[PDB]
DNA sequence: TCGACGGATCC
DNA sequence: GCTGATGCG
DNA sequence: GGATCCGTCGATCGCATCAGC
């Protein structure tokens, strides 16, 4: 079935207006996404922080259009060291964060340009591009090593300040989070080991799944559709991109959106509203 | 993701 | 410069 | 014993890069 995201809810459950709009988006090749007019959409959506994943672009090749974003003038990039046109993430913010770091404090996992951390007054924001488990699960062993290291690291962070984690976490948590759960139980993104890892990340830090806190019963809500087999037009997709929130930010949560119509990638954008 | 193929399983 | 592969999703 | 379910397989799209010439 198809799915219509409901209108933006911009008031907290205590009547306070939203003061921060975070937009996350796996662009799957920054340079191609630019040509497919993805920055035009970002300009209209006008967020305070933009998080992009799977950038496939070294910083010395960063397109010139990124210099035409006045409301997003503070930009931070993490490329891999060895591989080219592979992974890479970006974090752009209207105001300058207090401190910016890269990776998760573990040498084995900081080589691929997947994590950026920005600290603000009231919270720390982590944007993430979690390693896919791979065709034939030939990275699933590494991904469990990732999940373990990443979970610990985030718990350390969330114990200091309220944490927002956004990005492509490369797993559909429950059956409701993808269109064909029955047939994907041994494919990357829906194995038992990645599903449990996600549940463990939720229960251990702890963190809530913003979208599921607000619409626990809503199915057919996805952020990725394969380019093949005309999946996007049949809404045969996966929910892979998340805003994960500290429980102490839930009183501040106004809405968590899935921007289904915005093209440019095999992922769509998600955006978070918070009253801070 | 989807189709085509053989090989169970079902009342 | 073209064409069609590869690695990775 | 006609139908339906089952688990493999292969190919499919796109980006960025490379091989070859
Ligand atoms: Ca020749
Ligand atoms: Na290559």
């Amino acid at each position: 079935a198809l799915y219509e995201d409901p209108p933006d809810q911009k008031t907290s459950p205590s009547g306070k207006p939203a003061t921060l709009k975070i937009c996350s988006w796996n662009v799957d090749g920054l340079r191609a996404w630019i040509k497919k007019k993805g920055l035009d959409w970002v300009k209209e959506e006008a967020p305070d922080i933009l998080c992009l994943q799977e950038t496939k672009c070294s910083e010395n090749k960063l397109p010139a259009e990124l210099q035409e974003l006045p409301g997003l003038s503070h930009q931070y990039w993490s490329a891999p060291s060895d591989k080219e046109g592979y992974s890479g993430v970006g974090l752009l913010s209207r105001q300058a964060p207090l401190k910016v770091s890269y990776g998760i404090g573990d040498e084995e996992h900081d080589q691929e340009g997947r994590v950026i951390v920005a600290e603000f007054d009231s919270f720390v924001l982590v944007t993430a591009y979690v390693p896919n488990a791979g065709r034939g699960l030939v990275r699933l062993e590494y991904r469990q090593r990732w999940d373990e290291a990443f979970r610990k690291f985030l718990k350390g962070l969330a114990s200091r300040k309220p944490l927002v984690l956004c990005g492509d976490l490369n797993v559909a948590h429950e059956e409701i989070d993808l269109r064909n759960p029955k047939g994907n139980k041994k494919n990357a993104g829906f194995t038992p080991q990645e599903r449990q890892g996600f549940g463990e990340l939720l229960q251990a830090v702890p963190l809530a799944d913003s979208f599921r806190h607000l619409y626990p019963n809503t199915p057919y809500a996805y952020t990725f559709w394969t380019y093949m087999m005309n999946a996007r037009s049949k809404n045969v997709g996966w929910r892979l991109d998340y805003f994960l929130l500290s429980h102490s930010l839930l009183p501040a949560l106004c809405d968590s959106k899935i921007r289904s119509k915005a093209l440019g990638s095999d992922h769509c954008p998600i955006t978070l509203y918070l009253a801070l």
